[PDB]
Formats: C-alpha cells, sequence, structure tokens
C-alpha cells in the first residue's frame, strides 16, 4: 500500500533497470515498487536528475543518478532510466495536510496538478528533494539536435554536451561534470572524443563521433572553458 505516500506515479516503464514500476514519493525517500524488486530509495541518493527528449519525438526521458547505486539481487544500478509518451498528462492531487502544506512546501510544491506526466515527476522531485533538473542547454548539433551519435566501449550511444557536463546514454549512462574534466582530446569521416579526467582517474573516450559533427562541438566545449587539444 501507498496511502501515506505524499504522491504516487502508477506504472512507469524504467528502461534502466528494464521493468515497470510505481514511484511512490515521501518526504525524504522514494519506494519504487516492482512486480520482482522494490527499493526504498533515500532523497540523498539521488545525485542528479536530467530530463530529456529521445531522437523520436515520440518519448520523453528522465534520468536519476544514484549514490549509493540501487541494488535488485546481486546487481548494481548508479542510474535509472524512466521514459514517457511525450503527451501523456497526470492528474494529481497531492496528499498532504492543508497546514502541513502551508508550513513546509507552499513555495516549492503545488497541491493540483494537470500537465504532461513528466513535467509534474520534474517539479515534485524539485520541491521533494531540493535537486536541480538538468535539461538540455545551448549545445545544438549540426543538424539541431542535443545530442551525437557515438560509442563508448563497445557501446553505441548518444553523447548529450549539456551545459555543465558530458552525459552518455544509454548503456552504459555516463555523467562527467565539466568541473572533473582535466582537457579533451580530439583525433581523427569520424572522429574520436577523448574525456581526460583530473585527480588521475583517468581518460573516458567517445568514438566514432560524425566528422561533420567537430567544429561545433570543438567550439561549444573551449566556451564551456574546456582545455580542447586536437
Ligand atoms: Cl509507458
Ligand atoms: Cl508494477
Ligand atoms: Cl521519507
Ligand atoms: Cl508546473
Amino acid at each position: 500500500v501507498a496511502g501515506d505516500a505524499i504522491v504516487s506515479f502508477q506504472d512507469v516503464f524504467f528502461t534502466t533497470p528494464r521493468g515497470r514500476y510505481d514511484i511512490d514519493i515521501y518526504k525524504n525517500s522514494i519506494r519504487l515498487r516492482g512486480k520482482t524488486y522494490e527499493y526504498k530509495l533515500q532523497h540523498r541518493q539521488i545525485q542528479r536528475i536530467v530530463s530529456l527528449p529521445k531522437a523520436d519525438d515520440i518519448h520523453h526521458m528522465m534520468v536519476m543518478a544514484i549514490e549509493p547505486p540501487l541494488r535488485q539481487g546481486q546487481t548494481t544500478y548508479p542510474f535509472l532510466v524512466l521514459q514517457f509518451q511525450k503527451d501523456e498528462e497526470t492528474e494529481v492531487q497531492l496528499n498532504l495536510e492543508d497546514e502541513d502544506y502551508e508550513e513546509n512546501y507552499k513555495d516549492k510544491l503545488k497541491k493540483q496538478y494537470d500537465a504532461k506526466t513528466h513535467i509534474v515527476l520534474s517539479h515534485v522531485l524539485k520541491g521533494l528533494t531540493d535537486r536541480r533538473v538538468i535539461v538540455p542547454g545551448e549545445y545544438k548539433s549540426k543538424y539541431d539536435q542535443c545530442a551525437v551519435s557515438c560509442s563508448f566501449k563497445a557501446n553505441e550511444g548518444y553523447l548529450y554536451p549539456l551545459d555543465n557536463a558530458f552525459f552518455f546514454l544509454t548503456k552504459p549512462t555516463l555523467y562527467i561534470p565539466f568541473s572533473d574534466v582535466s582537457m579533451v582530446n580530439i583525433s581523427r569521416r569520424t572522429f574520436d572524443l577523448e574525456v581526460v579526467l583530473r585527480s588521475n582517474r583517468g581518460s573516458t573516450t567517445f568514438a566514432n563521433i560524425s566528422k561533420e559533427e567537430q567544429q561545433l562541438l570543438e567550439q561549444f566545449l573551449k566556451s564551456k572553458n574546456l582545455r580542447v587539444k586536437n
């Protein structure tokens, strides 16, 4: 039961971990309730929240970085990836007493929402967890996209140059803050982008990015104060 939750999002599709979960949100925790696994995640465990559209024009994604990572049986998840039909909507009233709403939440939550599901979820997460929801910034690829196709290790994905980070989706998911970057290395009709980390923590290469995309990537990263050698 979840009668005690402030608000629940029922039957949400997560692509990682793969399955459908209810998301019961409380003042200091979220309970993820699946068919096989249930997990109580502290708000403190949520390091980052990213909301972005899929290349689809059908789906919207939300991504939560989790530390310590979520567990199901033996196996460990540093990122939760949730997926929504971009047009589905949610109408919901928060289960908060009026005085409790007024004392603690009047400036960061509404009592009633009626909006796209991912937008309601963003707002409730912001208000309850006090985290920023990161959205795609000024970067816009040669063909007016938020991201470029490439691979990390063998793994085909998309790299989003966000305003303050590199973000790779979806297998595996990686988030590298710019404040963790020592420098970038562009080597060669595709190119490889090496993100060298500070504190001798190594480097992460995003391989086989279209060459057409090099110049705008280079300029955006330099405008963000990163050392870009090519
Ligand atoms: Cl769905
Ligand atoms: Cl379920
Ligand atoms: Cl709680
Ligand atoms: Cl809103």
